[PDB]
């Protein structure tokens, strides 16, 4: 079949924040009609889902994050870095996401948006668009 | 190679509910001999997990979903809907799982199902089966 | 297109562990130049996650899903095997974890590891790598 691969970066402007980086990821997966397109980071401390990017949510997701995985947290991390929450919360949500892409588009719901959610900000993050498919 | 996609839906019986799916998933991969199945819904607030489906299990992920992220929580979002921790719960959860197919059939371990987990029903949900492959 | 099946197993050495297993995925994706490694165990009480196998986070990881869901927990499932826990962190965080493939070569970021969470051991794990591209 056919691979791309592209990325591209986005500036998060806090320790926490989340950015819609769906519209990035539509023009990443030219070139691929149908198929799959692998949304990844190649970073340890941030992640992506995909959910809806209401205003409140996207504060909801970090506040939330912040309540499971406190920063003030105990990490024997820590000891090198002050960043062992954002590790561990990014772990358990996952460095990547799948998107369906049919007739050339994200194949996506409603309200679905593909969303990086950062907690070690602010940083220049790079996001992978790796897409399979015809 | 090939790319099946085909889609079937499910109905929650309440506002937290599980679902073995494998046998419908089963069925939406008939194509792909060898490749993986993405189970992916196109929905915010419900996702998709690979684990037991044990009868006290079934209601363990959706106690301790609740545990994590109290329905009655704090979440900005409910000033438009009340269903924010659906929307949290899910990102984290995620809202699709491969499972490898081989030989024709969906390659799962000894105690391995497809579930959906539902946080805001009841609903009918839609589940999109992708299935790359030869 | 191409691909590759390749099963190692691992042995974990206590109830918690957390094992780096990059080198060996490495090794299970040959054959494959460019594509897409999906890393996947057929458990339903270990997972898989891509971060930073540091030391003291390696201990963090197991110490924070032990917060987040305590083994001495409430469990329905406990009736019938004690390790409630084991599957409901294992099926928030997922059986498997996505790596693309570039130049022959895994496709990681600077502090990017494969690492095997065990919730359940000490058990002989084992780890499909199933591989997808040209
Ligand atoms: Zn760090
Ligand atoms: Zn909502
Ligand atoms: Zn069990």
């Amino acid at each position: 079949m056919k691979i791309i691969s592209k990325e591209f970066t986005v500036k998060t402007r806090s320790r926490f924040d989340s950015i819609d980086i769906t519209e990035q990821v539509s023009e990443a997966i030219k070139g691929i009609n149908n198929g799959i397109a692998h949304v990844i980071v190649k970073h340890t401390t941030c992640a992506i889902i995909i959910n809806e990017a209401e205003s409140g949510l996207m504060k909801d997701f970090l506040n939330w994050a912040k309540k499971l995985v406190p920063p003030d947290g105990e990490f024997e991390h820590n000891i090198i870095d002050n960043n062992g929450h954002a590790h561990v919360i990014s772990a358990i949500i996952g460095n990547s996401r799948v998107v369906p892409i049919i007739e050339g588009k994200l194949d996506l719901g409603t309200w679905q948006r593909i969303i990086l959610l950062e907690f070690d900000g602010p940083r220049t993050r790079t996001v992978l668009v790796k897409s399979m498919g015809e």
